[PDB]
């Protein structure tokens, strides 16, 4: 199992910036949207469904924003962030890489600055055969640029 960035090198765990553009303005009061499946993708390094892949994201998950409501929508549910519970499990067969299935919402001068991880989403992996050979992946979310209110 692997993933990649914005269609980079392949990852196969551990921590990986993950760079998104958000909206430059924002009124006290509004959503933002970062929608990751732009940017991260994942893969089954067998192909054809023969060992298939189990990935989740992990309790704990949060704003780093710390204050913030929000909402993660995973593979076809909406759970409150940060994340109090494991998500579903997506299943990952095909060697073609899958954008994940992945949107952070965010309620909050500068109150975002360019460069600074804005979030922390920890995604787990365990296989199908032998062990499944369990792994952790963190996607450090970073914005491009400022957000001013
Ligand atoms: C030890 C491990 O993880 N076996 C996993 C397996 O891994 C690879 C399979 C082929 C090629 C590679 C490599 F060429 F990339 F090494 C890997 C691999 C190994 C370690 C990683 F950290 C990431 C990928 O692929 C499977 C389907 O995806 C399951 O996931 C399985 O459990």
């Amino acid at each position: 199992f692997s993933c990649n960035v914005d269609g980079g090198s392949s990852i196969g765990a551990g921590t990986t910036s993950v760079y998104v553009n958000l909206d430059p303005v924002i009124q006290p009061g509004q959503n933002l949207v970062v929608d990751l499946s732009q940017h991260i993708s994942c893969w089954n390094d067998y192909g054809g469904w023969y060992d298939t892949d189990h990935i989740n994201l992990v309790q704990g998950s949060a704003f780093a924003l710390q204050s913030y409501k929000g909402s993660l929508y995973w593979n076809n549910v909406t759970y409150p962030f940060p994340l109090t519970t494991n998500t579903n499990v997506l299943d990952i067969g095909d060697k073609t890489p899958m954008p994940l299935p992945l949107k952070l919402y965010i309620t909050p001068g500068v109150v975002i600055k360019a460069g600074e991880v804005i979030a922390r989403i920890h995604m787990y992996k365990i296989a199908t055969l032998g062990s499944g050979n369990p792994r952790n992946f963190t996607w450090n979310i970073i914005s491009n640029n400022s957000v001013v209110m």
